[PDB]
């Protein structure tokens, strides 16, 4: 059943028998933030809020409870059931604080509706599944070597994925299909169409959800962009699709190629924009390996029809159907703000009408330097640090993120890179101790 | 005694009883190069050279020895002596080759006497001492915990180091001093001035000697930039002084500073130019590793007299012993590009007057971003890529080194990077794993 | 009290063990006993007043500025082995400084924003290892003296303690907790009014055990010290 007041989560609690609430919230890296409330103070929660400590985002906020996302996580203890919770940070003066990604994506979601639009968005979701050493540390250790769509694993792993399937079904997540991928012991799972502040919220949960599954089946799941080298990484590829009026708005019969043209307007935005936060797109330092050439990552700017190698798909599906996929991100990325930008930079685009060009049909890849540049393909940052700098300079992340959001950001993943990048790998002493 | 002419060179190889003779010479990026010769074959060599592969360098070539190269290694076999030699590379044509690292500094050496000036250059080379494996591979353990200058080590390795140094002085260095560094296990010494050609010959024979001597007593010497993270690197400083009529061009008793205004164009070239050649003289990836604010090695490009850690420094030392010191190089660098592109940085400053700005007396790691940026402080390229994009557009470093050599280390360095960029280190996988 | 034996038997019963040392490792923030303190007159809150600008009442103020007068003299109650000053180090949470603010997170004392019945004053300093009876009866003790005698708390410090430098801190004249146990316990051995809230017993027994406690650890040679002098000297 659909809760929607806060009397029918009283009575769903009281009924099933739930002892601890979870509030769930994510801060500005993406990390997943929480804290546990005995079943009695949800009453109180519910009528004042809990105070808590907003130095974890970001220094005390007000969470207001939002009743319509109360859900019960797919485990049972013994002691009694176990229920997570989501709500909006307000400050003490009573004014919503705009340091929260929920709220940066309430704000495109308005910005959205200003002009009639809503987004559906569908991600395909893909993940490691590695076992653990003697001491439950997590490890890189293949469990089989299966390959694309192939029917693996068949030992206990295949009861593990089984288990993650039918957990995550219990929740009411509705999976589309979920498959073995390309790199041994890779998975993907996909979702269904729904709201995009819906489907941030179920992604959140289910990264956990799995991540809590495979410890208590006794392996790891990993959402490394690139745990392991000379195999392929793991991508969220992000199916969108505008609506105006209950009716697809990408959707036109009368054209040759079933797009309307505000379709073209939301590619030229994205292909002009990307550049731009491609950073927020791929926060992680190891995100950049795995967008190299040679593997199904994409790396040049770029959409296509039948090329499924671009930047930017659309599938052949038409109709109500009709979506755009985006395949730069990766799991590691912050949904919220992930999704506020690409929703952003596509109402930017349609409202500027900018002729995303003509697509590329060819593989670039076999393509030349000196062909490139004649064609003007550009390509995507080639390291967090290159990112970094072109995501500092754009005025329109600024004020599509806010102030206090970018300027968070930008110092976490300055310092981060700045810890990174003086540190000598064995790989320089691999290459080079015998050498000189 | 100084052996002149090839008659001498036989006499000395007959009364010492030499039964081997390798030529030396490197490759476009510092690798050196030999190969033996029988003792008979000596004078055969002499009167026609030796043919042999010029893929080794960039493919058939000539060598023509030089007798005034000629030495004898400091070690004794019970086989008999062994001595090296140096000769100029020749097309069969008869033209000489252009290619060879030799002839550019040989060409740069000519450009400079077309305005009858000469180089002398005294080297700091620094280096680490680790211990080997059971199996004798090289490793990183230390061998003393010494700090700056102190009297260390205390065991067999001060054997060793007593050995390096004997034998140093033995083929005739003429060692100023040798000392400790501030990193553990770190040395220094120090040479003479004197002509750069035979300065760089001196270096690439003094690499592998002391990593022979090394060997044979059971340790290892590295010439890394940067082997382990948190202590100094190793850096080769040069300093060099010009010479007009016999009298030294630098020294200016009537200005204020005891600098002539050549010295002042001269630093101003370098400073000019340094960008654009930084890849040459930090050829390998680990030198950037060292080129990280917070130790010795500088990383702004600034001037000075007093303050110590500018990227140029000037002793205060004056008279004929007056000199500049370019801190930047490490010793993975080849010595004969790095000199050679030094000496046409400094004579194309001369040319043009171009004036050096005022010196940075103060500590420029203390100041803001926007202090440095009104200071106009530029930096040096923070990776070997940047290094590399800075290299290409460079109409000055091409038209210094010639079209093949520069075409040959832009391909090199490029397919080193592009190798390097795709690897997944273990830092990733430390901070990535648990987290994600 | 029954909370810390609860903790532990649970915690062995299932395999683990947890800790209350307030600092257990190097590098990382240690383990604190924050405490939220109110005083209730006439069965409303005494510190709340919708009148003032702060919302907060004279009272308070003198309350403030008695902990602040008198936390110096019993920070060895508040803090009773060796180990909880390794955790008093500036770069972490836990503050060293005697200060008192209401929006900077690091004051020793801070007012949160809760007003109302809500009104609380909390002090940073403690940590779990304290005896919770011992320093409840201190701070209150030291509370009611500075309500008692009108202490005045001075201006509150908004700024970050740690930047600043020690010429600034001498003007502003910013005093900072013990170092040590030695030292807490020489502050302590002198404070008049801390010997007549404990009484003369507990006062004395306490003092002869932390005294011979520091007179066992300051004897002993550390791996530190070996892993640092052995190979220089």
């Amino acid at each position: 059943k659909k809760c929607t007041t806060k009397e029918d989560v009283l009575e769903a609690v009281k009924e099933r028998d739930v002892k601890f609430i979870r509030t769930q919230f994510t801060d500005t890296l993406g990390i997943i933030k929480s804290w546990a409330i005995p079943a009695e103070q949800l009453e109180e929660a519910f009528e004042n809020g809990v105070m808590f400590d907003g130095s974890s985002i970001q220094s005390d906020m007000k969470l207001a409870l939002d009743p319509s996302t109360f859900r019960i996580l797919p485990w049972r203890p013994a002691t009694g059931a176990v229920a997570r919770i989501l709500g909006d940070v307000y400050l003490p003066d009573g004014n919503p604080f705009k340091g929260d990604p929920r709220y940066v994506l309430k704000t495109a979601i308005k910005e959205a509706e200003k002009m009639g639009f809503s987004m559906n968005v569908g991600p395909e979701l893909e993940f490691f599944l590695f076992k653990l050493d003697a001491n439950g540390n997590p490890t890189t250790e293949l469990t089989d070597q299966g390959g694309y769509f192939d029917f693996a694993p068949l030992d206990r792993a295949q009861d593990v994925r089984r288990d993650i399937d039918y957990a995550l079904e219990h929740m009411g997540f509705q999976i589309e299909a979920s498959h073995h991928e390309v790199a041994p012991s890779q998975h993907e799972i996909d979702f269904r169409f729904g709201d995009v502040l819906c489907t941030a919220d179920n992604v959140v949960t289910f990264k956990y959800v799995v991540k809590s599954i495979a410890y208590h089946k006794g392996y790891y799941a990993s959402f490394m962009p690139k745990p392991l080298f000379g195999v392929n990484g793991s991508g969220m590829h992000s199916n969108q699709s505008l609506f105006k009026d209950g009716k697809n708005v990408f959707y036109d019969p009368d054209t040759p190629t079933k797009l309307s043209q505000d379709a073209m307007y939301y590619i030229g935005g994205l292909l002009k924009h990307i550049r731009e936060f491609t950073a927020v797109t791929n926060p992680v330092v190891n995100s950049y390996k795995r967008l190299v050439p040679g593997y199904e990552a994409p790396v040049y700017i770029s959409w296509s029809a039948q090329n499924r190698s671009s930047l930017i798909r659309i599938p052949a599906t038409r109709g109500n159907g009709t979506r755009i996929e985006l395949r730069c991100p990766d799991p590691a990325c912050n949904p919220y703000l992930a999704f506020a930008l690409m929703l952003r930079a596509g109402l930017e685009g349609i409202k500027n009408k900018i002729d995303p060009g003509e697509p590329t049909n060819v593989n670039i890849f076999h393509l030349s330097d000196k062909e490139r540049e004649e064609r003007g393909i550009r390509s995507l940052p080639a390291d967090l640090k290159e990112a970094i700098d072109e995501m500092k300079g754009s005025k329109f992340v600024k004020e599509a993120l806010g102030e206090h959001v970018f300027s968070h950001y930008l110092c976490a993943k300055e310092m981060e890179w700045d810890e990174y990048k003086a540190v000598v790998h064995p790989w320089e002493l691999s290459r080079y101790l015998s050498m000189l």
